[PDB]
């Protein structure tokens, strides 16, 4: 029979209620303090003045003079899942990004943007593209490209993250979705689901590892879409119904503006429907 989410989707589609439902979410999302992001010392650590992590859920850099990073811990207790959603690193925050990855014991970095989108740099080149070692002297980290697996719409880079201070190294999986435009959607629910199931298959979203770092340019539109679909598919496993609107409103309490367009909200519904099959 048509599932409850399938009927909710059919109702929104035939009644053309996507733009009003998105506006409902926007007006029902409560604002939370983000005073630390706005400190004058952190102005050069933010990529967008209107995108800030909340004080109650920001990720702190441990043992640092300035513990600030534009990253949020998004916890979904019910789904047994936590992520770090962050902006695409700036040239001066690449060292903080790698320090965060180490401290949080992250195993995978999920990248949903391209470095250059619509005539603008949306992210720094924070990982090496060749055999040259990329050095982050501020925090004491090295990154070396170990291998690259190129697919039509995504690439997986294996990276060696060296902590020079401790002499330890770790293998990080860098899942780069290369065909998801800024403020746009992936070309199909199947391509997004195949990429999502590749990240899951690696164990990087499990509780035996630290939270996976999900980023696009601002860390809210495409990262929000990816995270909602993944969380809703886990909540779906208990045979219950999910109020997608409420799960998104709950996620928006950890990081502001998750899902930036009504078409990204519609895509989240199609992907959750096809995923649960
Ligand atoms: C929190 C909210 C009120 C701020 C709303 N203004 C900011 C303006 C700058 C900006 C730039 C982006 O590239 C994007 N992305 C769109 C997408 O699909 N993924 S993304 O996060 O990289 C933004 F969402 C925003 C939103």
């Amino acid at each position: 029979m048509p599932t409850t989410i399938e009927r909710e989707f059919e109702e929104l589609d035939t009644q053309r209620r996507w733009q009003p439902l998105y506006l409902e979410i926007r007006n029902e999302s409560h604002d939370y303090p983000h005073r630390v992001a706005k400190f004058p010392e952190n102005r050069n650590r933010n990529r967008y003045r209107d995108v800030s992590p909340y004080d109650h859920s920001r990720v702190k850099l441990q043992n640092a003079e300035n513990d600030y990073i534009n990253a949020s811990l998004v916890d979904i207790e019910e789904a047994q899942r936590s992520y770090i959603l962050t902006q695409g690193p700036l040239p001066n925050t690449c060292c903080h990004f790698w320090l965060m990855v180490w401290q949080q014991k992250t195993k995978a970095v999920v990248m949903l943007n391209r470095i250059v989108e619509k005539e603008s740099v949306k992210c720094a080149q924070y990982w090496p593209t060749d055999d040259q070692e990329m050095l982050f002297k501020e925090t004491g980290f090295s990154v070396k490209l170990l291998s690259e697996d190129v697919k039509s719409y995504y690439t997986v880079h294996l990276l060696q993250l060296e902590n020079i201070n401790s002499g330890e190294t770790r293998t990080i999986s860098h899942f780069h979705y290369t065909t998801w435009p800024d403020f746009g959607v992936p070309e199909s629910p199947a391509s997004f689901l195949n990429f999502l199931f590749k990240v899951r298959e690696s164990g990087s979203l499990n509780p035996d590892h630290g939270p996976a770092v999900i980023h696009c340019s601002a860390g809210i539109g495409r990262s929000g879409t990816f995270s909602l679909v993944d969380t809703c598919l886990v909540l779906m496993e208990k045979g219950d119904d999910i109020n997608i609107k409420q799960v998104l409103l709950n996620m928006r309490k950890y990081r502001m503006g998750l899902i930036q367009t009504p078409d990204q909200l519609r895509f989240s519904y199609m992907a959750i429907i096809e995923g649960a099959k």
